[PDB]
RNA sequence: CCAAGAAAAGGACUGGAAGAAAUCAUCCAAGUUGGGGACUAUUUUCUGCCGUAUAGGCAG
DNA sequence: AGCCACATCCCGGCACTCGAAGTCCCCAACTTGGATGATTTCTTCCAGTCCTGGTAA
DNA sequence: TTACCTCAGTGCCGGGATGTGGCT
């Protein structure tokens, strides 16, 4: 789910990681220059968990495992929970369809939803024509 | 176990000078707001003595 | 046909009403005629510097 | 070291009891 999109202009300047000559100088340059594009996001998802074995584990002590298990790295960028000062619950579990989806139903307008398509493309000129006659569509990799 | 893993763009700076928006002008004519009506009830405030006294002070 | 488990079912029981005036009805809402001319819209000079290749002679 | 190369209602609540359906 997308609530925020915020393209960030500019290209990072990278670490002076390697000496000018090998030996007998003491000059540090610069590896050289990409061109690359950068985001801020904003997101949440709602991941189908599921437990092989008979007898569950739906405790507290399993709510602060989902919180360290949690990764620091996304896209390439740096992950952060809510702010601390404003927390609320960020890592609820539902074992209902209605309760989740109910809840679900209350997101704010201006946010999107991203789906899956059905359209098979083999060309970029069909690609032109599918993206000129839709408005939701956009290519992905 | 993410086109994976790591990362300091920094240092300095004078926009200035000068200016005339002006002349003219007719909003008018007519007009029916009207007819009817309960603030008191299950209220609480009585009965006396002193004092010239509808003044002022008192027991029950 | 006889025996056992599990459904509900109806009477006795229990708890609530709850303070505490009323505030006007109905029908109509304007027609006509015109919106101005003549003139003009700036000129001088300037527009940084340095670092951040791979490959083979 | 270097050179290269891009656009009168109602709502729970208890408790004993009436009655029933399946197995032997």
């Amino acid at each position: 789910y997308l609530g925020r999109y915020s393209l960030v202009t500019g290209k990072h300047l990278p670490e002076p990681s390697k000496s000018a000559d090998p030996k007998s100088v003491s000059a540090i340059r610069r590896p050289g220059l990409l061109d690359g594009r950068y985001c801020d996001l904003g997101m949440d998802l709602i991941i189908e968990v599921h437990i092989p074995t008979g007898g569950s584990l739906p405790f507290t002590t399993c709510l602060d495992l989902l919180r360290v298990a949690l990764p620091a790295r996304f896209a390439g960028g740096c992950l952060h929970p809510p702010s601390l000062y404003e927390e609320y619950n960020w890592c609820t579990v539902y074992q209902d369809k209605s309760t989740l989806f109910t809840v679900l139903s209350r997101l704010p307008r201006y946010g999107c939803w991203i789906y899956p398509s059905d359209a098979d493309l083999r060309s970029f000129e069909e690609l032109s024509e599918a993206l000129a006659l839709d408005r939701r569509l956009r290519p992905v990799a």
